[PDB]
């Protein structure tokens, strides 16, 4: 189910460029969405599903919601030199399909 | 990239209980939306790159948007008694990251 996920995560890994070894809170958002499907998202699946469509150029299409961030807030912490810094709008705080 | 897709579809792989020697447009969203990332969708691929975040209970994350469509327009189509018929809101007519 889409929920927000939470996790401990270095700093070092949230790809700011940024040297440090602090377990920040990172949160973000994950599950499963087929229960929103429209009349529109269930036609596409059984298009996709007989094999009806052509495929698109790129990325095959999604047929359901996607669970992603509606809402976000800051991420703070203590680089290498042990000095306070903070990244606006980078853990998500609420989700939705 | 994430744009509108149209194509020639048979109503009977519509999945909606209807036989029919017809072909009506059907219309989706598909595409690439790496390009309306945000900054916590970096962070997330990030993460996930460096393998920092344990994959959830269920379906991996998304590190960006979903081409999906924003509005529909209903699929007519003749059934197999000739008689007309119609299903709102069966066809995208735009999308969206």
């Amino acid at each position: 189910g889409c929920r927000l996920r939470s996790q401990l995560v270095p700093v070092r890994a949230l790809g700011l460029g940024h040297r440090s070894d602090e377990l920040v809170r990172f949160r973000f958002c994950s599950g499963s969405c087929r229960r929103a499907r429209s009349p529109h998202d269930l036609s596409l699946a059984s298009l996709l599903g007989a094999g009806a469509l052509r495929p698109p150029p790129g990325s095959r299409p999604v047929s359901q919601p996607c669970c992603r961030p509606t809402r976000y807030e800051a991420v703070s912490f203590m680089d290498v030199n042990s000095t306070w810094r903070t990244v606006d709008r980078l853990s998500a705080t609420a989700c939705g399909c």
